[PDB]
């Protein structure tokens, strides 16, 4: 826009500086190239019932920025149809890329390396007191030389697969949902904790969905008497460790991330 002008926004760009493209299969997410640059690139878009909540994504998007939280370039808030980009993320999702990945490649090391990436992204957030809410790995971005970068889809309702259903006003991951959450709607960053332990696990596993065979009426119930995933085959015990820590019935008990990002750098330095 205009720099004098009184509505100056500096994230705000022309909308045909894009040249838009097709879908990256989710809202709606197409690829889309910035010419100016010829980068290739993510752009988000939306007569819809969320508007108050899209330019709200937008406005927070602007306040952070971090190397493992995936960086916005722009918006398009200023005439619909509204749009918002960020940086293309090559590898797509974590959670496919675990499951599609030649593992000789992507070893112990390498999966230590990304959840290092991604407590260190929290850590971040945490810093910044803000509360992700949908951590999980079907919501991390993978990149070259396995740069893994923390993202937010709104998978809620682009899905209902069985990964989301209903508890409060919507559906909710159910096996990434900590208790205090499904049980009192409590959100924190003590709550994204406890779904960081389960993306580990993710991690650990290649792509594994969470508590495998358990139903989610059920998940509960068990973690009330204290009942958790076990280890996965390969996970180290000190990441394992780890996971409970996170998984602990008590939000207050729960390392922080600070805590959770300085036990990986160890790790991952002795390993490399
Ligand atoms: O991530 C957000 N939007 C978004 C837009 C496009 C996307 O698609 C795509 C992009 C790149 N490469 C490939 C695909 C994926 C996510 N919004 C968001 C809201 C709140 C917090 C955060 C976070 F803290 F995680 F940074 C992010």
């Amino acid at each position: 826009m205009d720099p004098s002008s009184p509505n100056y926004d500096k994230w705000e760009m022309e909308r045909t500086d894009i040249t838009m493209k097709h879908k990256l299969g989710g809202g709606e997410v197409y690829e889309g190239v910035w010419k100016k640059y010829s980068l290739t690139v993510a752009v988000k878009t939306l007569d819809t019932m969320e508007v108050e909540e899209f330019l709200k994504e937008a406005a927070v998007m602007k306040e952070i920025k971090h190397p493992n939280l995936v960086q916005l370039l722009g918006v398009c808030t200023r005439e619909p149809p509204f749009y918002i980009i960020t940086e293309f993320m090559t590898y797509g999702n974590l959670l496919d890329y675990l499951r599609e990945c030649n593992r000789q490649e992507v070893s112990a090391v390498v999966l230590l390396y990304m959840a290092t990436q991604i407590s260190s992204a929290m850590e971040y957030l945490e810093k910044k007191n803000f509360i992700h809410r949908d951590l999980a790995a079907r919501n991390c971005l993978v990149g070259e030389n396995h740069l893994v970068k923390v993202a937010d889809f709104g998978l809620s309702r682009l899905m209902t697969g069985d990964t989301y259903t209903a508890h409060a006003g919507a559906k909710f991951p159910i096996k990434w949902t900590a208790p205090e959450s499904l049980a009192y709607n409590k959100f924190s960053i003590k709550s994204d904790v406890w779904a960081f332990g389960v993306l580990l696990w993710e991690i650990a596993t290649y792509g594994m969905s969470p508590y495998p065979g358990i139903d989610l009426s059920q998940v509960y119930e068990l973690l009330e008497k204290d009942y958790r995933m076990e280890r996965p085959e390969g996970c180290p015990e000190k990441v394992y460790e780890l996971m409970r820590a996170c998984w602990q019935w008590n939000p207050s008990d729960r390392p922080s991330f600070a805590e959770i990002h300085q036990a990986f750098e160890t790790m991952f330095q002795e390993s490399s």
